[PDB]
């Protein structure tokens, strides 16, 4: 139509449009205050709802980017708050897009956003519902620049949901704070997952991130043809190369386009689509993005017969290779949606190797004819991992297994700071009382996608504040290698253990007085030190004194004079417990 703005406003709404607009500036003017922005706002919706009465009307001609890049020049303080980003305003709009999105700074030293009382927070609610959730809609969103405004706009509302519900509540707190804690969670998880889907896309290429796609959209449309497959896989790439940039425009209109041609193909794609093609503009791609696997047609052919016997294999190999292989994953993931997406490419490369280093042989059928064999431990490593771990689990409990992860990480990698430690070993624990409380079908897939942000968060900590070469070596694998690396980390046998430290073993009261969360972090703290002291300890020795520990809590979390029995009963399990360490 003529008014891309009138456009966008009418299929949006007033209210997603309003919300959006500021979710935009302010991931741009992350420094201007809340009270500017709303201005701002205010003005581009007077401005849309003119176009909307009249689509010839002035400046409703004009596309967004211009649109947008003109109100945000007109901010005053500018180049005074902003610098350099000012200069971008003297450039023509192809360029001046493009100029601020460098200095859109991806983190800036904003004041960690503290989350205030209950009550506090519900009375603001009440006095105030919309200042209060635009308030943090920008606090989010300017500390967080590149995160897809209509997915933090989605978490918006489930967060405006939760204080309605909550905020009716007999006890607030005990319906508040766990949703909350819930979404805070998730929302890193959204933020850590779009961030790595973007650096993969910087570092390993295009051919891993189709692989990956392809893998990944064929167990969840097992009964679209490969070429739909493939042709949603280039579309993809397009989107997020696109959305990965940071433009949010071109962005949020290829996303809407695939949304759209999902949804009219939807009965040659899936079947689980219905309810997703339903839903809103601003919705059937998030909605898309997460729905559930289809079902795989039951009637489905064995892959040794186009891959392994069928003779010729390399003809149509040799003819074009990504194909074929694309191919083989297509056929090998919609067949496995059990499997995480890296086995798949793991399979995937093994089968390339071979292809590679047989196609030029003698009798090729007969080089590569074995081939499924080779998958066999690839398929196995994972899953017993699985299986082991989460029994494990089961056992002991969240906390105790969390314990134990402390104990076999602190001594595969002792260089590493122990809070990291603590925090990676309970991270790690959540992702097995998440995951394990699914059927083995969808565990695997469950641990990749868990799995993924903490050893990319790992890794990003590691990157800053380099420890361990091992470490190094594993984050900077190939991405098909990253978990596998891991998991073949050994127990090092260098470590010069910490020499005793009085101090590190030293308890008081005020474990007693301490909430949960607090109090098993000053416990698995104690640990880390323990077994950083002690590398050599075994299960059994260390069980021992961790049982010692917890009646030397009780004990004196309980007795009249707490404060003394830390004191004496404190001497005592340390002397003891380090005779027993010898
Ligand atoms: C996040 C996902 O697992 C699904 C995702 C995707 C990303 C890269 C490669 C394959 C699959 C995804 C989308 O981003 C998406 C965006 C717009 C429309 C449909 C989409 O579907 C997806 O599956
Ligand atoms: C996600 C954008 C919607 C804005 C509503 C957020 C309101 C909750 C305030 C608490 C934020 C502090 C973060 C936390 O620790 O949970
Ligand atoms: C002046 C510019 C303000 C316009 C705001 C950008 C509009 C965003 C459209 C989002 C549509 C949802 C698309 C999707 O992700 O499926
Ligand atoms: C058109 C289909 C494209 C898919 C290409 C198949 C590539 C499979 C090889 C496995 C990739 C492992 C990732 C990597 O090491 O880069
Ligand atoms: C299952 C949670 C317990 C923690 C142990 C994780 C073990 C799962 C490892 C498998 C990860 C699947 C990804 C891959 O194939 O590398
Ligand atoms: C802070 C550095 C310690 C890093 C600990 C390594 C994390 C291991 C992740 C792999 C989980 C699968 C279980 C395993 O094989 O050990
Ligand atoms: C070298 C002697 C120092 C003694 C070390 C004791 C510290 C043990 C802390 C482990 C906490 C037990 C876990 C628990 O059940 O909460």
């Amino acid at each position: 139509h003529k008014s891309e703005v009138a456009h966008r406003f009418k299929d949006l709404g007033e209210e997603n449009f309003k919300a959006l607009v500021l979710i935009a500036f302010a991931q741009y003017l992350q420094q201007c205050p809340f009270e500017d922005h709303v201005k701002l706002v205010n003005e581009v919706t007077e401005f849309a709802k003119t176009c909307v009465a009249d689509e010839s009307a002035e400046n409703c001609d004009k596309s967004l980017h211009t649109l947008f890049g003109d109100k945000l020049c007109t901010v005053a303080t500018l180049r005074e708050t902003y610098g350099e980003m000012a200069d971008c305003c003297a450039k023509q709009e192809p360029e001046r897009n493009e100029c601020f999105l460098q200095h859109k700074d991806d983190n800036p030293n904003l004041p960690r956003l503290v989350r205030p009382e209950v009550d506090v927070m519900c009375t603001a609610f009440h006095d105030n519902e919309e200042t209060f959730l635009k308030k943090y809609l920008y606090e989010i969103a300017r500390r967080h620049p590149y995160f897809y405004a209509p997915e933090l706009l989605f978490f918006a509302k489930r967060y405006k949901a939760a204080f309605t519900e909550c905020c009716q509540a007999a006890d607030k707190a005990a319906c508040l704070l766990p949703k909350l804690d819930e979404l805070r969670d998730e929302g890193k998880a959204s933020s850590a997952k779009q961030r790595l889907k973007c650096a993969s896309l910087q570092k390993f290429g295009e051919r891993a991130f189709k692989a990956w796609a392809v893998a990944r959209l064929s167990q969840r449309f097992p009964k679209a043809e490969f070429a739909e497959v493939s042709k949603l896989v280039t579309d993809l790439t397009k989107v997020h190369t696109e959305c990965c940039h940071g433009d949010l425009l071109e962005c949020a209109d290829d996303r809407a386009d695939l949304a759209k041609y999902i949804c009219e193909n939807q009965d040659s794609i899936s079947s689980k689509l219905k309810e997703c093609c339903e839903k809103p503009l601003l919705e059937k791609s998030h909605c898309i993005a997460e729905v559930e696997n289809d079902e795989m047609p039951a009637d489905l052919p064995s892959l040794a017969a186009d891959f392994v016997e069928s003779k010729d294999v390399c003809k149509n190999y040799a003819e074009a290779k990504d194909v074929f292989l694309g191919m083989f994953l297509y056929e090998y993931a919609r067949r496995h949606p059990d499997y995480s997406v890296v086995l798949l490419l793991r399979l995937a490369k093994t089968y390339e190797t071979t292809l590679e280093k047989c196609c030029a042989a003698a009798d090729p059928h007969e080089c590569y004819a074995k081939v499924f064999d080779e998958f066999k431990p690839l398929v196995e490593e994972p899953q017993n991992l699985i299986k082991q771990n989460c029994e494990l689990f089961e056992q002991l409990g969240e906390y105790k297994f969390q314990n134990a992860l402390l104990v076999r990480y602190t001594k595969k990698v002792p260089q590493v700071s122990t809070p990291t430690l603590v925090e990676v070993s309970r991270n790690l624990g959540k992702v097995g009382s998440k995951c394990c409380k699914h059927p083995e079908a969808k565990r695997m897939p469950c641990a990749e996608d868990y799995l993924s942000v903490v050893l990319n968060q790992l890794c990003v900590l590691h990157e800053k504040t380099p420890v361990s070469d091992r470490v190094t070596k594993c984050c900077t694998e190939s991405l098909v290698n990253r978990r596998p690396c891991f998991s073949a980390l050994e127990v090092d046998e260098t470590y010069v253990p910490k020499e005793f430290n009085a101090e590190t073993f030293t308890f008081h009261a005020d474990i007693c007085t301490l909430s949960e969360k607090e109090r098993q972090i000053k416990k698995q703290t104690a640990l880390v030190e323990l077994v950083k002291h002690k590398p050599k300890a075994t299960k059994e020795q260390l069980k021992a004194v961790m049982d010692d520990f917890a009646a030397f809590v009780e004990k004196c979390c309980k007795a009249d004079d707490k404060e003394t029995c830390f004191a004496e009963e404190g001497k005592k399990l340390v002397a003891a417990s380090q005779a027993a360490l010898g």
